[PDB]
DNA sequence: TCACGCAT
DNA sequence: ATGCGTGA
């Protein structure tokens, strides 16, 4: 079936959005690809550890990993902003 | 057997999506309504204005979750430019 | 680990 | 759309 083809393939696809999304998984791809790590690239993780393996598991634990994250820092700024931290 | 660890492999996957479902905050008013919740006041503001999930399938959990990454990304930018006084 | 065909 | 089987 051809259909369940594209089901695969729209789920992969935004599988590879969120590894070039979450700075954790940036990083991880630029490593086994031989890519320049810059500290442009050590900067987006905002002291998040960097993913080992590159699974659809692992890519999901860390967007899960930077959702979070970014709220706490959201938060966090927001304090900071009106005045409240 | 290979068909346990396989199972236990796509389990695994299923949490976690599950789990998004669970956090971001179109796709939990969303939950809300396909099972008669009561979506409260507070639910509404979360979205910050982005409109619910219509469909709660696996690629809607993944879209909406890349949706949400990006506004707190865009939202973590203005609050900080502004915190540093630089706007 | 992932893709795939199938029964659901 | 998706869980399961299974070959890879």
């Amino acid at each position: 079936n051809i259909i369940e083809k594209k089901y695969r393939s729209n789920i992969n696809d935004k599988i590879e959005q969120l590894r070039r999304t979450v700075p954790t998984l940036r990083v991880a791809y630029k490593k086994c690809n031989d890519l320049p790590i810059t500290s442009r690239d050590l900067a987006d993780l905002d002291g998040l550890e960097p993913a080992t393996k590159l699974n659809k598991a692992s890519i999901l634990t860390k967007s899960i990993e930077y959702i979070c994250h970014l709220e706490r820092k959201c938060l966090q700024l927001s304090l900071a902003n009106q005045h409240l931290s």
